[PDB]
């Protein structure tokens, strides 16, 4: 499921000012993530990440792979394959409460600069 960028601008407003990042951070952070597909899935070695925020099945989700994942997001992976993106949200929030912004590794290096392209 291929999003536009002002589709994911629209889509991630509730994560607006969340640890201080913008909207406009969150829609390139995205785009280098998972190319506003959500139903991206990929995997390193015994780790596997999901969705349009690639969450991984070590910490903050259970699948088939890790049933034994700390799962601190409470929730299947699969959860992050659909259209819907409420539960990704409320995990995303989450993340950032306990690991923060650098999660996301495309955030510190192509999400700090000429942000204003990051506008729907
Ligand atoms: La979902």
């Amino acid at each position: 499921e291929q999003l536009t960028k002002c589709e994911v601008f629209r889509e991630l407003k509730d994560l607006k000012g969340y640890g201080g990042v913008s909207l406009p951070e969150w829609v390139c952070t995205t785009f280098h993530t998972s190319g506003y597909d959500t139903q991206a899935i990929v995997q390193n070695n015994d780790s596997t990440e999901y969705g349009l925020f690639q969450i991984n099945n070590k910490i903050w989700c259970k699948d088939d792979q890790n049933p034994h994942s700390s799962n601190i997001c409470n929730i299947s992976c699969d959860k992050f394959l659909d259209d819907d993106l409420t539960d990704d949200i409320m995990c995303v929030k989450k993340i950032l409460d306990k690991v923060g912004i650098n999660y996301w590794l495309a955030h510190k290096a192509l999400c700090s600069e000429k942000l204003d392209q990051w506008l729907c």
